């Protein structure tokens, strides 16, 4: 067993599901899947080395702008400490420390 051999295959035309979760992308046709699914396969070093931040980029200058929004303004500020959150809980739950 050293040899080999494969070949494609054909069928009726039927709805192609992506088989990624979440994804609801779909395509009549194998060829245009295939080009889509190079979307969901690639590769992401680039890490946001954010406070409780955890998402990541491909394209270094993509990051760059991207954290320009922490360098910057916040979705949630309190109001007596007047500081800045990244989620919304932490900002609701934080209020604690504050009050009594
Ligand atoms: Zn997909
Ligand atoms: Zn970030
Ligand atoms: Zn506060």
């Amino acid at each position: 067993g050293s040899s080999g051999s494969s070949g494609p295959d054909l069928e009726k035309r039927r709805i192609h599901y992506c088989d990624y979760p979440g994804c609801t992308k779909v395509y009549t046709k194998s060829s245009h899947l295939k080009a889509h699914l190079r979307t969901h396969t690639g590769e992401k070093p680039y890490k946001c080395t954010w406070e409780g931040c955890d998402w990541r980029f491909a394209r270094s200058d993509e990051l760059t702008r991207h954290y320009r929004k922490h360098t910057g303004a916040k979705p949630f500020q309190c109001g007596v400490c007047n500081r800045s959150f990244s989620r919304s809980d932490h900002l609701a739950l934080h209020m604690k420390r504050h009050q009594n």
